[PDB]
């Protein structure tokens, strides 16, 4: 194997209580809010179909001009308590907030740049208001942080010269300053989710990624750090040159998920997927007619899919420039909330069950060996096939919502037909088993 100084630090999954909490939470919301919310995908009369938070790029807007949006940053309708209540009602156990996106505008009053909420008409420390309000609802807060920073001229996409190295070294010190400031100002932070770390400049500075992970872990006891931050000595990202996962959890499943039959490898490590409601919009885009918009059942399927393979899922929201959420997101949060209130026993604190995937939907496993069948696709046969691992029997099935007994018929050794409920639940539903020992598009840049 390749000798490395800045490759993986963790052997298996972390099993300290902070990581157990990170994992058990399972369902999170992503909040993308920044200057991009103001134009909302439109510049000088032209609507661009690309992701709204990348509008500076699509519309070729110079840094000085883009950041002049600060003069219009005045989210009059913002209420952090209302944001927190929305998340609580959705059943989210944590929220990941954009502290600073690629544009470089900070949602907290950083001492290290003038491009912050302090220098807008609104003035208020948005991030601090959100941290307090979410925590008051018993919701953990995670910080999204973009290393790539379009507002700082010391940023480099690659290191091609001595000057480049000089400028980028200053940039990395600036980045450390902001990160230390976040960690110490808001010590209840549970996770740093890095983004914009794919450029050759960061790949050439794997040492710094390892340094940033350690620096934050020393400042915030038990903090989690995503794989997206990390590059090894050789510039290899997420997993090092010896195939070992860097950081605390894998973070490359973006608007896609691992295959339930072919990608069981993912059960070996902690991981967190993220997703958008439209095809590819993270920040506020004013026109959702431009791409397909997922229904609530489509989103719920993806949430359960992640949990069934041992991962977390984070559903994105892109708040309006005024500080409210658009009606489509309010509808989505309420719909997810309703379902989670009924069926969340099968999601929270659940994990991969070790059973062969069946067509009716997903298995999940509780902390105390409860096995849950989450049914998305109702069989005309009126029979849900369950093939158990060797040495496992099914002793009972119970409908989660009503507690009613569900008929279980052995069809052959290790195989059963679980009956569908006598009355069709009319939505994706859960059967709890008692088991026993026998005897045009753009790909996500991540």
């Amino acid at each position: 194997e390749i000798p490395l100084k800045y490759g993986a630090t963790n052997e298996g999954k972390r099993q300290d209580p902070a990581m157990q909490k990170f994992r058990d939470n399972r369902l999170g919301a992503f909040i993308h809010w920044g200057l991009y919310a103001i134009p909302g995908g439109e510049w000088n009369g032209k609507v661009y179909g690309g992701a709204a938070e990348w509008l500076k790029s699509w519309a070729k807007v110079p840094a000085d001009e883009w950041l002049k949006l600060m003069d219009q940053w005045n989210p009059t309708k913002f209420d952090a308590k209302k944001w927190a209540k929305m998340a609580k009602e959705m059943g989210t156990k944590y929220v990941k907030i954009t502290t600073k996106h690629h544009e470089g505008f900070c949602l907290w009053p950083s001492k290290y740049t003038k491009y912050t909420v302090a220098n807008t008409p609104y003035k208020r420390d948005i991030l601090g208001e959100l941290v307090k309000a979410y925590n008051d609802e018993g919701i953990d807060v995670h910080f999204y942080f973009s290393v790539m920073d379009w507002s700082n001229p010391d940023y480099r996409y690659d290191i091609k010269s001595k000057e480049d190295s000089i400028a980028f070294s200053r940039f990395l010190e600036f980045t450390d300053n902001q990160l230390k400031e976040l960690a110490t100002r808001y010590p209840t932070v549970k996770d740093f989710w890095f983004d914009g770390t794919w450029d050759a400049s960061v790949k050439k500075n794997g040492w710094w990624t390892a340094h940033a992970e350690q620096m934050l872990k020393e400042l915030v006891p038990g903090v989690a750090i995503n794989s997206r931050l990390r590059a090894d000595d050789k510039g290899k990202r997420h997993f090092d040159s010896n195939g070992r996962l860097m950081g605390d959890y894998e973070s490359g499943y973006e608007r896609r998920l691992p295959d339930p039959v072919k990608d069981l490898k993912v059960t070996q490590w902690d991981w967190e997927a993220c997703m958008t409601i439209p095809e590819n919009q993270w920040g506020y885009h004013k026109d959702w007619s431009l791409s397909y918009v997922k229904t609530p059942i489509e989103v719920i399927d993806r949430i359960v899919h992640a949990v069934s393979m041992g991962g977390n899922m984070v559903v994105n929201f892109g708040p309006q420039a005024d500080g409210d959420f658009r009606p489509e997101e309010k509808a989505m949060a309420t719909a997810i909330g309703k379902w989670m209130n009924r069926y969340g026993k099968a999601v929270y604190a659940c994990d991969y069950a070790g059973f062969e995937k069946q067509d009716w939907g997903y298995y999940t496993r509780g902390k105390n060996d409860e096995v849950y069948m989450v049914v998305f696709n109702q069989p005309y046969s009126e029979r849900l096939i369950v093939k158990t691992p060797k040495g496992i029997t099914v002793e009972k099935a119970t409908l989660l919502t009503t507690g009613e007994d569900i008929t279980v018929v052995e069809t052959t050794r290790n195989e059963y037909n679980v009956s569908v409920p006598k009355k069709n639940p009319g939505e994706p539903y859960v059967i709890q088993l008692k088991v026993r020992a026998a005897k045009l598009y753009r790909d996500a840049l991540t």
